[PDB]
């Protein structure tokens, strides 16, 4: 028996346990089939990797002494180092005790009559808890390209995901297939350590610069000094970037003062910077998203000094979403051992022991293969668990059509399980969101012992009413024209949202007492 069972050890994990086991001194125990704390920080070890989130954000803000303690070495927080700063949350808060490392979770099984749930790990051992807290992360199971004879290959394969220690590039042939977020930051990593690198691009993506430099002690001390105001502004935001969110319409200054928001963003760094720092309508009117794609095509034909490479490099797609960021990217296409193979209209057709084979018949020579090639969809995560609620319906039969929720953290049918960063919520810095979700359900969960309740719900109803706020704002954006479902108000309005339910008895939810 525990009050509440925990499934992950990644930032929303972590905190999920401090606050149920020390703010309202519950019994709970958290389970991860990892050796240690992190989540995704400790999973993913590949080369270049690093937060889109400037490093005095990335972080959690609740402890006022941590923050204070804080290591800010630079401008942007490295894997190893977010890796490190979780490892010293749990350090000093003790968490380590009651968290099972080693251990997946199976399934998960909703006791209507005990008004529980029956949790089974991989290794068939049975826990019985009241509520069921899930902080499985964004990212499911890992997407390998399917290419004909991939197994065939004799050489280093990995995908990102599952990046081992001791790999070596000098003198090797690699070959990196996804040009995403995460292909971009390998890219750039690893292209002056090999002998050769192909680039095996089937759409290309803007990406900006990140502007990752190391914090002077000064630098720091600014932030320390007013870092009340800082997480201030962090809960006023809709992003919680710390960004100066723009309301200024891009076509509404001259050509000439656009260009140079644009490249006062450029230097400062940021891809959510330059979306929406510059201005206010890029993501929302589609002659403001050709004006930011343009400048940055522009950068692009600058950057690149063969121009039919550029070309390659520039994307086709009439509208922009997120542009990536990078510390180096486009620059690496320069280079003498780099090569870079639209794919789109080359298509990858074979792969041997040797080579990755074009639909032209020439057989790229590899040493190594990455797959930057990306994941599942979040509710992924949740399908892989055998997670059945009421009457015994699963998530995997719940979710069919994609995944509906409350507030993203209450699902329909499947009583007293709270999600942390699920589905259907905003689109914000990722340490808020989770902060904000936690607290909001730990008073929940305080709530309901205060008033003798065992079962909490959210009807059919509530989850439909959050599904049409989130389809009306993402409506009313460029979003949904370009390229498993957000809620794009905002991170204040989001705490808005669920604020308005609290303080309403929890307006939409089923409360049953014993
Ligand atoms: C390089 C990189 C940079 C990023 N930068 C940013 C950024 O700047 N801003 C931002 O907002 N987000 C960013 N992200 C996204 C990132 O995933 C989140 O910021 C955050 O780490 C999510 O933490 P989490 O605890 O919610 O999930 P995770 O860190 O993914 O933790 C999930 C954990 O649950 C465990 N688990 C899952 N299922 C089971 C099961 N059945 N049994 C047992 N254990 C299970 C997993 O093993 C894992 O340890 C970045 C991600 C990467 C990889
Ligand atoms: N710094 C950060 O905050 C980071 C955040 N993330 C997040 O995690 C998620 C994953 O990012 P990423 O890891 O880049 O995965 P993505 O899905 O974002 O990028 C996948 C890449 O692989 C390519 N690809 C996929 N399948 C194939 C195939 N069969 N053949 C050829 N090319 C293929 C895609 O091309 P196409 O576009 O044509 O499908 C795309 O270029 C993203 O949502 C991102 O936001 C990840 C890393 C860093």
């Amino acid at each position: 028996d525990f009050d509440a069972i925990i499934i992950g050890a990644g930032f929303g994990g972590l905190y999920s346990l401090k606050k149920l086991r020390d703010d309202f001194n519950l019994k709970v125990r958290a389970f991860d089939r990892a050796t240690e704390v992190g989540g995704t920080w400790f999973w993913n070890q590949y080369p270049g990797a690093l937060s889109d989130s400037e490093t005095h954000l990335y972080c959690y803000s609740w402890d006022k002494e941590l923050l204070q303690e804080m290591e800010i070495k630079r401008k942007y927080i490295s894997q190893p180092d977010v890796l490190a700063y979780l490892k010293r949350v749990a350090d000093k808060h003790d968490l380590r005790k009651d968290i099972q490392f080693e251990t997946g979770i199976r399934s998960a099984y909703f006791d209507e009559e005990n008004s529980f749930w029956n949790v089974t790990t991989e290794n068939d051992e049975k826990f019985t808890a009241r509520f069921l807290i899930t902080a499985l992360g964004p990212l499911a199971a890992p997407n390998l390209p399917k290419i004909k004879g991939i197994e065939t290959f004799k050489g280093e394969l990995h995908h990102t995901s599952r990046w081992p220690k001791d790999v070596t590039f000098s003198g090797k042939r690699v070959g990196v297939i996804g040009t995403g977020s995460t292909g971009v930051q390998v890219i750039t990593a690893i292209a002056s350590q090999v002998k050769h690198l192909t680039v095996f691009q089937r759409s290309a993506q803007y990406s900006v610069p990140i502007g990752n430099v190391v914090m002077s002690e000064t630098d720091v001390a600014k932030i320390k000094e007013n870092y009340d105001q800082i997480w201030e502004n962090v809960w006023n935001s809709a992003l919680g970037y710390g960004l100066n969110e723009s309301t200024l319409p891009t076509m509404s200054v001259s050509a000439e003062e656009r260009d140079k928001i644009f490249e006062k963003a450029w230097q400062e760094g940021g891809g959510f910077r330059f979306m929406f720092e510059t201005f206010g309508d890029i993501a929302v009117d589609e002659t403001a998203n050709i004006e930011a794609q343009n400048f940055i095509k522009k950068k692009i034909s600058e950057i690149v000094k063969d121009p039919f490479v550029a070309k390659k490099l520039t994307p086709t797609d009439l509208y922009a979403c997120r542009p990536l960021c990078d510390s180096g990217y486009y620059e690496i296409f320069n280079r003498d051992n780099v090569s870079l193979e639209d794919v789109k209209a080359n298509p990858i057709v074979e792969i041997k022991e040797d080579c990755v084979v074009t639909a032209d018949g020439v057989e790229h020579k590899l040493d190594m293969l990455i797959c930057a090639t990306g994941f599942d969809a979040v509710d992924g995560s949740y399908k892989r668990i055998d997670i059945r609620g009421k009457d015994g319906i699963s998530i995997k039969d719940h979710w069919k059509d994609g995944p509906n929720s409350y507030l993203g953290m209450m699902v329909s049918n499947f009583p007293n399980m709270f999600m942390v960063f699920g589905p259907n919520g905003p689109l914000a810095n990722s340490p808020p969101i989770i902060e904000t979700q936690v607290r909001w359900i730990a008073d929940l969960i305080g709530y309901a012992e205060d008033h003798q309740i065992n079962q909490i719900e959210a009807t059919k109803d509530a989850v439909d009413n959050w599904t049409n706020t989130c389809s009306d704002i993402a409506n009313k954006t460029l979003f949904a024209k370009a390229k498993v479902y957000l809620y794009m108000g905002g991170l204040k309005e989001y705490r808005n949202q669920i604020s308005e339910v609290s303080n309403n008895n929890y307006k939409g939810c089923l409360l049953k007492q014993s």
